[PDB]
């Protein structure tokens, strides 16, 4: 209930809200059915539209009108925008040069250039190329600012999931708002575009940064805009907020425009109807920004234009039916469209199963335009797992398409000709980052970037302590000219021990053999000194990795490669080692084909055996540093120390045999040599975080050698390729990867090929940041470069995409 019967006289976007049944005023009473009785007469003001006209300057204040073109508009802060211009003599915002704002330059009062937000729904990032002739005032922030070529939205790429996480810094399986709808099994409540569910506090985790000013003492504007209300009447409230007095104004301000996404799903991405939206954006932009200019703040506030994803062409005909594949299509309940979720449509139904239900969507159709997937087997680099919220079975969809459950759904709901939601890593659904004030860099062009980052950065430029989030602070420091967040690299919690030769091979009884007792002075002192390390400057290229958690550890040191060996989980944390350009494949001799070999600085105790292999009829073993690509025949027997050796189904060394056999070798021929470093990862609950020991659920039969639910490489090599990895003197490249480590290669359709027509498909696919290596396994990576920490931190958030131009 509201008593509607109270009044917004001189309330009109009123900053707090008032409770119930109390009538509201604010930029929201629209949608809670709560406005006072005279909202619209007082608070949307439409008289005269927008714009001041020649014989409206100088008028008598006629306090009906939309906006004013009298002469004491300026202090009351509400002329309309174009009022400087038609009635003073000015120009526009955009027909000015631009001139770098080398410092702020704010009236007196500011305490703090305020900052604005102009997000923009289904930007698509190649918009600011292809629509660049009808969008100058875009344009000339994005020539005359920082921008990104495009950033990088967080999946599934729709707009709740992405407008929250751009103000948390949070994942949605963190945040919670992981899609536009949701069922929580737990409260037992949907969430709705439509409706009042979605209002409760309840949905809403992590701390958006509304919440974080208020909390710091820096006041914020109201975010959330109803839709009834006209952008020109969001602007004018916005620049009416900026002239009032110091102790009443917000410092961070939000604009949100429903286009050009509304538009996208009627007409596609780049239908000829797209234009006009275009144009109506960047005319609102200039709205803005010469109301900037006569209130003096267009060298004051920093102005962000952000979008929450990209729009991609998708219609009613490309639409995948599970009712072409479930005999059980009314048991399940499926959340459709580019994105699946499945659950059972009734939790009392015990014949439902996830099994039988994923066997039959998997690889049935030559070509099935969407992918089934247990949720902890979705591609790491996604983080779309940790939440009940998330059902267990989920679809991607292929670009392009829909997943619908019957084909009912589809025609008793073509009407669209767009859509997003896809995979965050395809071209269409990336979006948009311009920078613009004295806080942003004056004409910098910066790499793509992820939008989990900007949370940071706007508190930064807020002069506020950001909440814990999944952005990496100091990684966006080469976009501002100051409030840079200069971190400081993460202590190590562990140092290794560095065993020499301690056990005699016949203590040890492992189950293993090898074919190695074949027999020199010269060559006695040179395996001494490799065994101490004297090949580590080639193979550890950017130092150890630093251990941030408490554990035991040995660092072991090879010819070939060099490897930090856990007594806990008994299998190495990371194994380092460089491939130059000239170096050789060779093969594993026939004698030494089931060789393992006793590490003989590891106690038997702290050693895996192979007769836990043998007798564990679905796990075999692989390498981590690869015995095809030993520099020697005597250095190959370092290779299968039992210390090298790692947990791996058969079906899985199908994929890390080629890998290691082809691939490091092809990267080191085009990067002109790669420096790698290969681990497991042990993540059983699908957090994204390192697993103690007491959380790993399988472990070899009959030992206590942990499996590893993935294997992870980092492949490093010089940005300037003419440079050998070894010897690099300027910036790093580097690609990463987090392979699913299963038992069936039922992920990949064309696996009873040849490795070569699928094997590297499958790794793209698991394309990974070495942030999120970082997370799964407690290790911090390049400790000791001669690049700057900023410069590093975006070298860890950087994803390898393998998408075209
Ligand atoms: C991305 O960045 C984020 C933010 O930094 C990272 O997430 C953090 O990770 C931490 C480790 O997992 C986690 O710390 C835990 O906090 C628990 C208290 O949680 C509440 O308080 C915080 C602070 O305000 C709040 O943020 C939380 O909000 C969550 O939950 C509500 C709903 O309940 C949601 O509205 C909200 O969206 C958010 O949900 C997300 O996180 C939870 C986990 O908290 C998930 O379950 C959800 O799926 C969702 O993803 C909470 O309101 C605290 O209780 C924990 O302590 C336990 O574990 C420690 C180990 O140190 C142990 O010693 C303690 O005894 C305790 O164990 C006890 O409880 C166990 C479980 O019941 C039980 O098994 C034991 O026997 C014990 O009884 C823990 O410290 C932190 O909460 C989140 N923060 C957020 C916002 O998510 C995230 O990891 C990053 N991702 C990556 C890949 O890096
Ligand atoms: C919720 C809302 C955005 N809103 C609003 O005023 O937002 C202000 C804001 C600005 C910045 C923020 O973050 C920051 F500053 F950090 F960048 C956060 C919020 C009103 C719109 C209603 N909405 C929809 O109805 C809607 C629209 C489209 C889709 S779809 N099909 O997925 O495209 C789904 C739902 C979206
Ligand atoms: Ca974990
Ligand atoms: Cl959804
Ligand atoms: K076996
Ligand atoms: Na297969
Ligand atoms: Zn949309």
């Amino acid at each position: 209930w509201t008593a509607t019967s109270g009044s917004c006289k001189g309330r009109c976007f009123e900053l707090q809200e008032v409770g119930p049944p109390d009538c509201r005023c604010d930029n929201l009473c629209k949608s809670y059915s709560s406005c006072c009785h005279d909202f619209d007469e007082l608070c949307l003001k439409t008289a005269r539209g927008w714009e001041c006209t020649k014989d409206r300057c100088g008028e008598v204040r006629n306090e009906e009108n939309a906006c004013h073109c009298s002469e004491d508009c300026l202090s009351r802060g509400d002329c309309c925008t174009n009022y400087q211009v038609v009635c003073k003599g000015e120009s526009h915002w955009v027909d000015d040069d631009c001139e770098e704002i080398k410092v702020p330059e704010c009236p007196a009062g500011f305490v703090r250039p305020p900052l604005i937000i102009f997000s923009v729904d289904g930007f698509r990032a190649s918009y600011m190329k292809k629509g660049s002739k009808v969008m100058p005032n875009i344009e000339k922030l994005r020539s005359c600012g920082t921008h990104a070529p495009y950033m990088r939205p967080v999946y599934p790429t729709k707009t709740f999931p992405n407008l929250y996480t751009l103000a948390t810094g949070l994942y949605p399986e963190s945040h919670g708002i992981v899609g536009n709808s949701m069922y929580d099994p737990v409260f037992d409540a949907s969430f709705h575009l439509r409706g009042r569910e979605k209002f409760n506090h309840r949905w809403w985790g992590g701390q958006p940064l509304w919440i974080t000013a208020t909390k710091q003492g820096v006041r914020a504007g109201t975010f959330f805009w109803s839709v009834s209300i006209p952008h020109e009447r969001r602007i004018l409230t916005i620049l009416q907020w900026l002239s009032l007095p110091d102790n009443e104004r917000p410092s961070v301000y939000a604009f949100y425009s429903e286009q050009p996404d509304f538009s996208g799903h009627k007409y596609g991405p780049f239908g000829p109807e797209m234009t006009n939206p275009l144009r109506e954006i960047d005319k609102t932009v200039g709205q803005l920004m010469d109301g900037l200019k006569q209130l003096r703040l267009h060298r004051c506030v920093n102005v962000i234009f952000v979008g929450d994803h990209g729009m991609e062409d998708v219609t009613c005909d490309r639409t995948e039916f599970l009712s072409n594949y479930l005999t059980n299509v009314d048991d399940i309940t499926l959340v459709p469209g580019t994105l699946g979720r499945i659950r059972a449509k009734s939790i009392n139904n015990s014949k439902y199963d996830p099994k039988t239900i994923i066997a039959a969507l998997t690889c049935k159709k030559p070509d099935q335009h969407f992918k089934p997937y247990m949720k902890q087997h979705l591609p790491k680099r996604l983080h779309y797992a940790n939440n009940r919220r998330i059902e267990d079975i989920h679809l991607l969809v292929d670009r392009r398409w829909h997943v619908a459950r019957k084909p009912l759904d589809v025609y008793k709901k073509c009407f669209f000709q767009g859509d997003h939601g896809f995979d965050n890593k395809v071209n269409s659904m990336q979006t948009v980052f311009v920078g613009y004030g004295p806080t942003f860099k004056y004409r910098t062009k910066v790499p793509p970037f992820e939008n989990i980052e900007l949370y940071n950065v706007m508190c930064d430029l807020l002069g506020l302590k950001p909440a814990p989030n999944n952005g990496t602070h100091g990684s966006l420091n080469h976009l501002l000219r100051t409030n840079t967040f200069r971190p400081t690299m993460p202590d190590e919690v562990s140092r290794p021990n560095y065993p020499g030769i301690m056990y005699l091979q016949s203590e040890f009884d492992l189950g293993c053999t090898c074919d190695d007792k074949v027999e020199n002075k010269l060559e006695e002192l040179n395996k001494r000194l490799h065994t101490k390390g004297s090949t580590k400057e080639r193979h550890l290229l950017y130092g150890r990795p630093a251990v941030l958690y408490r554990t035991s550890y040995d660092i072991l040191y090879h010819t070939d490669f060099e490897s930090g060996y856990s007594e806990i989980f008994l299998m190495p944390l990371w194994t380092s080692y460089t491939i130059s350009k000239q170096a050789e494949v060779s093969s594993i001799p026939e004698h030494l084909t089931n060789c393992v070999r006793p590490d003989v600085r590891v106690s038997p105790g702290f050693s895996q055996n192979c007769l836990a292999y043998k007798n564990d009829k679905q796990m075999s073993y692989g390498f981590l540093f690869p015995p095809y690509l030993s520099s020697s025949p005597e250095a190959k027997y370092d290779a299968f120390l039992v210390t090298n050796m790692v947990p791996m189904y058969p079906a899985f060394k199908r994929v890390w045999a080629y890998f290691q056999r082809v691939l490091v070798k092809k990267y080191a021929s085009e990067r002109n040599g790669v420096n790698v470093i290969s681990g497991p990862i042990f993540d059983y609950n699908y957090d994204g975080l390192r697993d103690t020991e007491d959380e790993i659920k399988q472990y070899v039969e009959g030992s206590s050698i942990p499996v590893p639910t993935h294997y992870y490489s980092i492949i490093t090599s010089c940005l300037d390729f003419t440079q050998p990895a070894d010897k690099c003197d300027g910036p790093l490249s580097v690609s990463s990867f987090i392979l699913p480590h299963r038992p069936d290669n039922d992920e990949s359709c064309n696996s009873s090929e040849d490795e070569s027509k699928w094997v590297e498909e499958l790794m793209k696919m698991h394309t990974a940041r070495v942030r999120d290596i970082e997370h799964l396994t407690g290790l911090d990576f390049y400790r000791k470069t001669s690049r700057s920490y900023s410069e590093i931190l975006t070298l860890k958030t950087y994803l390898h995409t393998y998408e075209s131009e």
